[PDB]
């Protein structure tokens, strides 16, 4: 007599959905997402690059901020992703339609993006979003160049099989600033041990800690700004407490090792 | 200061989600969906065919009913669709994964199914579901045969560009029963006139009325049972008030012509 | 003892592969393909449109001709298709990779393009090419606009299920010139009657003749220039003997009706 | 005046295309491909598994051999792949269409298979084949079970990014036989050093040698039988000279290290 349950929406903290004006990270790099979701616009002489887009409903806000930066919709050349979950890749389909941008991603990110996050290794169908196609498949270490700005992929599987850190070198004053945009190193609610859908999950995480430790980095950013102790809401002091790559990886690994012991204990 | 709106789920009438035991339509054809969502199981000597699956959360109920009919998950050979909206194609992805079934559909249904109903001509991204791939592309009039039971496709564009009616001949007692499973002929909230995403919408609907009128049919069924005056909840009297194809098409066209005049008037 | 046969390549007349310099059709429209394969470049204030690309090996030649016209690879915004056979859509995948262009096509063209022409309704796997993805799905009559130039789709199924004629209005001197780029109306070696993979082939062809007859047209062009009596090799006299839409459709229908009678007779 | 070059077909040694009758490997495992292309049929109580299919033109021969083994087309449940090149995955699309089988593969194999081998990291578009879709995405170490026979994936990137070795335990007499079906460890004509499309090629090969060395294995087989010193043409003595996993990996690594030094020297 009880009916089947209704579908539930992917609802998130209001701060994840709180718009912010563009916040400059370096000479050509801007945070244009929300207070608690990173979306990085990199502006070049030959068009703009977007790294991540946040939630699906953020598409219009992203275009507004791009316009504030002098970037028309057609000027967006490329979208890069940390990972293909709804809260970071949510608006990619709409953005492609409205900009003509291409998406570059590794094969794992591509196949998750192409099914809109459904059949997730850990979340099933609970966190879906409009599917999008990857236009260029990226390999570990491959360099993607737009307007003379070179973006290098560093695979860091774990949070998703396709999780990627992206590095590039901007400037601030006249000195180079090596930026590292590293994916999450958390395993929120994952079954870590003997996971049939991810048998080498622990090995991949362990390797990804070491990958993040060794990234070329003067300024680390993360898809959730709090993961690297950014505070987008405080303007020019936003980066003041930012973690190093070593401190970020160290903290992730201690959190991981605890969760692993607590899984052995229940 | 107002955050972006949260995502909203596709919630439906409880009767759409009310499970029912299998209800026999003819010697090999059974309703195995819910009280207000049709899902037809056709059982052959060489496996079963499923026409439509209802909402995404109906996958487990469909498999339970199949099991009641003696059909193991692996015995489902083929899934056919009326149209690729979330309330009729919702569980197809999961069903493919759990059964090994193939999906046959026309090109329009295939491309909508492959994007999980996102970027709908009328509903945008408001009604998405897990994407699935079509294994065989069907043309208008093409015959799909499983276990000697021949299913013929009749394209009836309008409700969706890929909307399809499926016909086959079952038996009841020892007499043939030509079944027609016809898609919806409604345009719920659609902009009918000068729709940029569907410029020939009116012409297609007009043609589809005539297609439905001429279907070979002794027993009409529809994805929403109320559209053809079925009442699944009353057991063996469920078909008593069922419409003919002529009466179904007639009523749809009068509803369409009214909505069209009311669009000219606002 | 006989081994399986080797794969055979899709080889074509040398004139299909004979490069030509850009040939101006109207103020913004240029033939930039080969002597016997049409590829139309339309240049706008906000980027270029390419209608068809010919054979797969024509990608580099197309880019050379675009460069001659002042169009850098990144300036190509959009690719449109008459139909997704190897000799007209052959280089689309490579062109997308090298230009960032998006492809717009109807659902039938999209699914054939996505399987690289394999499992063709008539040719099987004999004429394959690198698959490409459609970025925007087009409906019959839908208008695609780039740089203020409006391209309208007119579906003309037959040669392929997704065959499309594209119309737009250019200028010559200061007078408008309605261009019609119409797909082939031939059925080369097709089984016309009772074709299981295309049961309504005859009806679609018959309707497509009438569609082509009624196209808005001052200048007709076709994917094979000889089909509309163009001669690309003679420069400014190339259009002199060009057919009207009526004469093109008339001739196609007489050819079709003959082939149909000869199929009844063997 | 010279026309563009014609397309060239992927032609291979006649022995790759020389049909053979089924050759028993263990109680449930049979070679059913050609003399020089492995295609392994594993027969279970609940349907058959095919590991690799060889060249595209081998589809009909594979079905003939399956029929010889008592496996009807519909009885093939699953296709697994070593890698998605035309000479081992060639007939997968046709096989899916004619059998209802599902394909399981890792994300890299899936994306290469989905573009029919086009845009290969090393071969470009020179070796294409009809694209096919993967129905289940596999992770490293994941177990796929059909009829109680468990197949484990072991990723061994290098020959292709998605190259996979598959292991399972059959029987011979009444003793277990751990079979290892390992992909190629060759780099035929690849640029090994500083390859922009595969920056970590050397690291992946180096790791894959060690993966192959440690596979659980009593009987090694390879997609090209000569790579592991099988001789399918000599019947029951076919396995006599077969390599161990250690000897196969050792020989591959010495070949790789030589080619690497010869690349430094030209």
């Amino acid at each position: 007599e009880a009916p089947l349950p209704q579908l539930r929406a992917y609802t998130v903290d209001a701060s994840w959905l709180q718009p912010m004006a563009p916040l400059q990270v370096a000479d050509h790099t801007w945070q244009i997402g929300t207070e608690d979701l990173t979306a990085l616009l990199v502006q070049t002489a030959e068009g703009a690059v977007l790294l991540d887009g946040g939630m699906p409903q953020m598409a219009g806000h992203l275009l507004d901020n791009m316009k504030l930066r002098g970037v028309a919709p057609q000027d967006l050349r490329l979208i890069l992703l940390s990972h293909a979950h709804a809260d970071h890749a949510g608006p990619v389909a709409e953005l492609k339609r409205r900009t003509g941008a291409h998406v570059a991603a590794n094969a794992e990110t591509a196949v998750l993006l192409a099914r809109g996050g459904s059949n997730d290794l850990h979340f099933g169908d609970g966190i879906t979003y409009p599917p999008a196609s990857a236009d260029r498949i990226i390999m570990d270490g491959e360099v993607v160049t737009v307007g003379g700005i070179a973006f290098t992929a560093h695979f860091m599987p774990g949070h998703t099989p396709g999780s990627t850190a992206w590095t590039w070198t901007d400037t601030r004053d006249g000195k180079p600033v090596r930026i590292a945009y590293a994916d999450s190193l958390s395993a929120p609610g994952y079954q870590l041990k003997g996971n049939p859908r991810y048998p080498r999950l622990i090995e991949d995480y362990k390797r990804s800690f070491a990958t993040v430790r060794a990234l070329p980095c003067d300024l680390l950013l993360t898809p959730h700004p709090g993961a690297s102790n950014w505070n987008y809401a405080v303007g020019s002091k936003a980066s003041a407490e930012a973690l190093t790559c070593n401190a970020y990886a160290d903290a992730a690994e201690k959190k991981f090792d605890a969760q692993l012991a607590r899984e052995t204990a229940g």
